[PDB]
């Protein structure tokens, strides 16, 4: 047992009220601003945060939070990473506190992607989800973790390694006429992370949330046609998690990949050379 | 494989008339007599007893029992105890058969409770349960044990080692505007034994029995309210277990916390800031 | 819609205090004693009562009380009962209130078996079922109504008639070497009444009553047997209900047939000419 | 409420113990001899048989034997016939007696084909059925009947008339390059009767008969098979009823079907021009 | 992964024309002979045969077949057996083919019972079970095996720690005013062997059979009475399996327990007193 | 974790042509065609291919690829394969690429069969499977793999030990009056690979392909007949996996098993000495 969910992640961003307005009204999470100067939280169920929105910042990732079912788990994976030669840091109350987790640690993955491991999430069950605008439904979370992202890397393999090392499993799905990507999961949510070789200008290429109604999904769709916002990739359904999803825009310049219906992840390695259909360019230079 | 129940608990108490009245029609509980002249038994299932009172008491716990499997995990787990340094005696013939069990162990955890270890009940399957008062349902025993208890402490991190080396699982839950609060489970039952480092006078601060019905417990509650017994906290749902419960005073001064609707334990530690409602102080001094 | 359970009955009694410890200690049903000086009642579930036991009695069936879905059903009964020339009077407030139900006519059937037809059973839902000794379960009643009786007749053919005109369903099941025994329900249960054209001293031959567990009828079985009380006809299992069951003597000399596992009524007529095993004659005379 | 299913059938045979082999080793039907000079039977469940083969015989059939649920629905069915201008006779209870049914009326369909109407068939639940040969299964029978027959007719029209009175639902299902052939349901089974217009020396075509068990329809093609019992059609499935099938000789010439997972009979009108595979012609002259 | 159930076992028994008759006729077993000169089978199910009966013999047991899942395991507990001390041999293959298994060995209890571990048994698919009497339904054996047997012991712990290496497990359920009685599963049977430190003239106390159906558990207590045959220990039920039981004597003076409904093995110890109903004393000296 | 299924199969072949419209008409394989000027594929489901089809050939086997999980699993094999004494070949890219899969290796079993071990083929979820003629259903593949093959051996014991290595299970399961015939399982479908010590002019003995539904197993039977290709043995069951199945020619002279119905692969040994029903020799010289 080690890391079993992306947990939390935090983003800088250099227009806190787009962002405000984007989350609201594009997805329908739920905005909560605890009255600090430099930050405020989205919500996507009881969490008392799923992603924090730092301000004065880059636009782009600060780090990503894997939670691991404890502090045996916390310790054996801190251990095993000492071991294996990584550079680790246990943070101390104060650290832990800001990030409202019971033990905390930060390294970087070999791509220099901050990475932060943790036991004992704060979940406000006194406070039922309320979404940034009317939702059919709500969204996917529970054992699967807030969403998947795609991260830059510079070697795949040296990825590969850490992230196997923090209890992930997955490799090569893809290879594009020739590009690989690889997607790897550490619980049912078909991936959680997943990277390829590419070069990229930002840490973050795209996050994906996942609606448990295809109603808000198609609304959210709308939302962004309506309001003018850019999608990437049009409407499509991946081979390897068979979910519906488009690809848009965020204030921030890097994707946000709305999604419905994605399957459980599978240990049997599979690959594909295309999707199953749709998710054709639309708006370039993403 | 190491501890999986509360098994049963004795008590001992000043008032035992008080007492079967009490056990009887504010809870349902049956008063089981075998004509000894120091105590007597409560049942609450299929069990000889799940609770002995012995009289000439002190209003207090006297010992937890907690159940293993067979043998051979009592073997395993009493060696493995006294290879972690702790103090325990094996007891003869008739140390297990005043507590009907096959074989027992006495120890006392790191707070002074004394803590027995024990295999093979006494179950009374020609005698079927039969409640001190009409009841629309039973009680929820089984896998989960008897119930919980919160019990004083110490040195928190020295509870959590021993009950670790036990076979529970569990951390701090709560954070209060701060005291922490552990709660530690060894079975589907969401917690069965649970502590803070706060001050108290007796080693018991409450125990929690579960109805298969909430019109028992309404009724309970009614049954609190009719003869003007303390109710220390109202009504009310913890963030922890999902369990709608209250707490009221018994003729000991320790509280009982009758409940229903108990949630599955998890091995994924969380913690809350409180609880989704109610749970407010009505009586005080508890 | 017509008559849809035997819903209560009525039987007078020479010995009180036996019937209240044979009921209570042989048969687990509660007894209820609102202080009335010529009745008790026996409860069975929610029901108020399910059996008036009246004092000062002749050792027989008092009444039947059959129950129709509601006062649209007992109206279109009772003028369905005057048409085809049946005799019946619609009770007054008094009568309906001695019998508990918000409205009640009587009549008598062919035999001269005193037949009673009402709506609206009072529940007492405040005061659960309580055994009169612990059971591991507790009694099938519900839609299948309090149980089953055979009862006297003179003429089979007029019987059937006029349990056919209040919505009884059912014919001659046994043909035993001939003897023809007919078997009539008004919802799952397999028979409610049943009877033949043999003669009786008394108008109840049987009541049926059904456990829901196999381990109450089997205890009740031995509580029959260490008590020297006569068993009419050994364990058996009957080709129609499927049930196994043994008949008993009750203190009033007619027979009590405790039983479990009945079968589903239903509209296809079959015929047997004996049972599936069992239910040998013991002691004679009954 | 008319005819629910095919409940019996008497057959006259040239060669009783040739039929007693036949039926037990090739079919796994039960032979019953109740010492009667001139017939015995052949059980296939609880019922005390489902065939009577009398002796000194036609090889072709006797009668087929129509359930209706009960007396009701027999006297109705009776006066409907009656009004349709049909002749039927009511049988006394000598004639009902050696059917051993409760009700029995007797008649011809249009084509000439005893038929009899009965309600109250005799059950021996003392008697489980006992195949004349290992079995991996039984037979299906219960609310589908014994089986369906195809048998003679002269007016195809008339006998739909007729059945379609007795509460038979069906029509042309196949049209084959034209023969129309029209089948008859009653109940789940698929079909209980079917005719065509087709000229034919016996009233009965053939009788199918079902197995729970592939294994037992196997293991009987390989019987005839092995004994060089003539088959007919080869296995094969049906358009309407999906079942798999094959068509072998009986000693008195008229074929067997034996078949295994037939469907629900269906009320919505269908027709096909071929089976789903199979039924190929093997043995000529049937 | 070791035994994993009782496969077989052979008795040897002085009229084997008197244990045909009394298997088929008074238990419903089939009997399989192969024209042996001094050996018959009893089938219950697929297996060729679960009891080998020899003429000319002690009316005993003669062996117990535990099997194992396969070579591996077979290999893997021999070795097992002979670290631990005890003296076991490897049967040739003439010797494995007179039990029809792919590999055996053969041993002692510390009680003297002849124990055979084997691998592969003879399952003949093509010839289902057929009961050597009608029977409504079958018997259940299956991953329980054929059934249970309680054997003589002389050292309760020694054949503990016996049967503990085999991969049994269980102890001490009942303690009776003291004698203990110990019980050990192998599968979901919740007993497969078991037995106290009573004195016995026979290795073999009683051997119990199940059936799935309570209708031919019935049949075959009235065939016990019908024929005279003495009943030891009446109809009841136990603590430990609750199911439904008689014991009866076989023509070789140990008992067979006819039964229905057990209960699945569980791993927790639990003890008890006493039945939960019955099993009274009636036949005496066995 | 080791081998979980027969992923693909190569052939070679003399009549290519031949090959397509016997793939597609008698047994409904979808042909694809590469362009490749010495090979085509045979596709069951979403797999790029399960059949590679070499021209130029000599209507034989070519290998057997068997998928492991993943590149963990893959290694771990390799390095145990190589510890054991066997000889492998770890191919580089352009191999890999040439069977469509991420890693690969190459070796021979103890018979001589090319043996291939693999991990990450080719899924086409953009191209459903569109079979060669008109089907009722689709083909079993997914967790069971493509089917199972008999392939010859010269050292059962030899062949035994090294698919043990590769993580099947099965043993002897049939002993034929004696040949001895064994099978082994790798997953869910009873076997995988099969083989006995008997003399073989070829590799591959037989492949069982197994449909989805009886209806197109009936059809390819019927195409066999109507185009008179040889049927080697009939219609049977086997005791072993239950599947019905048939064994016709195909172009290279070795068999295809078309088949229906298999039941799930189990741990526990057992063996038989003929099949359920059927499968009686035909055609000569298979
Ligand atoms: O390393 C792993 C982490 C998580 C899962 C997993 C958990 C639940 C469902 C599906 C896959 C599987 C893994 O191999
Ligand atoms: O420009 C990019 C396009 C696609 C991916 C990507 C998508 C899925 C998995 C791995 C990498 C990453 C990029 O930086
Ligand atoms: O979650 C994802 C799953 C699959 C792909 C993908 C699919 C085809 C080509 C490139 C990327 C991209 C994703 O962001
Ligand atoms: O130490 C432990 C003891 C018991 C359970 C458990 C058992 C059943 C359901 C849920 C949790 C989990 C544990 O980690
Ligand atoms: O006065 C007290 C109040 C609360 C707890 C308590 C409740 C739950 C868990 C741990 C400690 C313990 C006390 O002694
Ligand atoms: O069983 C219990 C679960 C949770 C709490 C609790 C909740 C909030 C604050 C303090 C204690 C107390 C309990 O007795
Ligand atoms: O007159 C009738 C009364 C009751 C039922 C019935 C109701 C429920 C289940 C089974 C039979 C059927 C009848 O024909
Ligand atoms: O002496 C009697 C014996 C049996 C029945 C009886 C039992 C079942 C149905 C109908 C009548 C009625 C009697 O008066
Ligand atoms: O409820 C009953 C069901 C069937 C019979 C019966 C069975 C055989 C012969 C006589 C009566 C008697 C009953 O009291
Ligand atoms: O006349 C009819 C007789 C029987 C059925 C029937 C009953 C059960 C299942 C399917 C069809 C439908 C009819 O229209
Ligand atoms: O020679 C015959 C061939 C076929 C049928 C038949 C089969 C099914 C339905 C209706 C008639 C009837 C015959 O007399
Ligand atoms: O039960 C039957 C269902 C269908 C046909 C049939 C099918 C095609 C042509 C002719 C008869 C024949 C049967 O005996
Ligand atoms: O040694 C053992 C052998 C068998 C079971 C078992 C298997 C299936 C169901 C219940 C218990 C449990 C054991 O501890
Ligand atoms: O005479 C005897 C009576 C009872 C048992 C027995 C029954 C169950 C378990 C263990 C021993 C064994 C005996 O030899
Ligand atoms: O299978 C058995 C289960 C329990 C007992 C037993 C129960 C009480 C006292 C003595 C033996 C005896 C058995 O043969
Ligand atoms: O070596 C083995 C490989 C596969 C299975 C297996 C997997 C799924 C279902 C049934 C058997 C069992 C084995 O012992
Ligand atoms: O001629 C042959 C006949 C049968 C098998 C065979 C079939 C199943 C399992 C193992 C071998 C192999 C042969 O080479
Ligand atoms: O898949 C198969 C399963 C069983 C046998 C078999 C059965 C009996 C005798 C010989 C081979 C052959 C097979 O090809
Ligand atoms: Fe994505
Ligand atoms: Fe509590
Ligand atoms: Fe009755
Ligand atoms: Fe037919
Ligand atoms: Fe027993
Ligand atoms: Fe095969
Ligand atoms: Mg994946
Ligand atoms: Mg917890
Ligand atoms: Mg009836
Ligand atoms: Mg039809
Ligand atoms: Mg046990
Ligand atoms: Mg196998």
């Amino acid at each position: 047992a080690a890391v079993i969910e992306l947990g939390y992640m935090g983003i800088s961003v250099k227009d806190p009220d787009a962002w405000k307005s984007f989350a609201t009204d594009m997805l329908g999470l739920q905005v909560l601003d605890e009255g600090e100067k430099d930050r405020f939280y989205l919500r996507m169920d009881y969490w008392h945060h799923r992603i924090v929105v730092h301000h004065n910042g880059q636009d782009d990732l600060e780090y990503l939070g894997w939670r691991v079912a404890g502090k045996p788990e916390f310790e054996a994976l801190g251990q095993k990473l000492i071991d294996a030669g990584y550079k680790i840091r246990i943070c101390d109350k104060v650290e832990a506190q800001e990030r409202m987790v019971l033990g905390l640690m930060k390294t970087e993955d070999p791509g220099g992607n901050p990475t932060e491991i943790f036991w004992g999430p704060r979940i406000d069950m006194s406070n039922p989800f309320h979404p940034g605008r009317p939702l059919h439904g709500k969204f996917v979370t529970g054992d699967q973790g807030l969403g998947h992202c795609i991260v830059r890397q510079t070697d795949v393999a040296e990825a590969h390694k850490f992230y196997s090392l923090l209890g992930f499993r997955g490799d090569v799905e893809y290879r594009i006429p020739t590009a690989e990507l690889s997607f790897m999961h550490c619980n049912a949510r078909d991936h959680s992370i997943a990277f390829g070789a590419m070069p990229a200008a930002k840490r973050l290429n795209h996050l994906m949330l996942e609606y448990t109604h295809m109603e808000d999904l198609g609304y959210t769709h709308q939302q962004f046609v309506k309001n003018e916002i850019d999608i990437a990739l049009q409407l499509g359904i991946h081979a390897n998690d068979k979910a519906l999803t488009f690809y848009g825009a965020t204030p921030s310049g890097w994707l946000i990949e709305p999604g419905w219906r994605g399957a459980t992840a599978i240990d049997e390695a599979e690959y594909y050379v295309g999707d199953i259909f749709g998710h054709g360019v639309e708006a370039t230079g993403y």
